RNA sequence: CGAGGGAGCGAGACCCGUCGCCGCGCUCUCCCCCCUCGGGGGGGCCGGGCCACCCCUCCCACGGCGCGACCGCUCGGGGCGG
């Protein structure tokens, strides 16, 4: 698991090239010339009498709603937030002495 | 300031993915170096020739200078008729 060959100008430009990319992730040498009704599905279990049964995992359910809503599409865009990109100012620095304003705390000045 | 649309209503096997696009990151090749919360970062693997970086010669385009040939206007000398 190597890291990025080529680094970052701005966000989304490649810096060197696609060309630069063939020479230095060395694409050349790197060509690899590579030319039911019967058996159950995935039931497990067994029974004593009369045989094994054939367990059904995640059965159909027991009741239909009378109408659902249908499916989404899924916005191509959107993270949770535990992957959001975490935002400073640049003025908040460790050692800054701040001033909170909307707690309890109102107006008080804290080392950060 | 706004988000306004919703390509799964199957039985033994998903109640989901994603199309085109810039690409990139890695692997089915090999390594090395740096910083250590294994991750990140960096150097890469190799030959080639076009655009073209430093010296040369061709064809064309443009402008200027000079030379030669042809068409034109006009200033004279000579002869003819007037």
């Amino acid at each position: 698991p190597h890291c990025s060959r080529n680094p970052v100008l701005v966000r989304g430009i490649g810096r060197y090239s696609r060309s630069a990319m063939y020479s230095r992730k060395a694409l050349y040498k790197r060509k690899y010339a590579a030319p039911v009704l019967a058996t159950v599905t995935k039931p497990v279990g067994g029974d004593k009498n009369g045989g094994t049964r054939v367990v059904k995992l995640r059965k159909m359910p027991r009741y239909y709603p009378t109408e659902d809503v249908p499916r989404k599409l899924l916005s191509h865009g959107r993270k949770p937030f535990s992957q959001h990109v975490r935002k400073l100012r640049a003025s908040i620095t460790p050692g800054t002495i701040l001033i909170i304003l909307t707690g309890r705390h109102r107006g008080k000045r804290v080392v950060f």
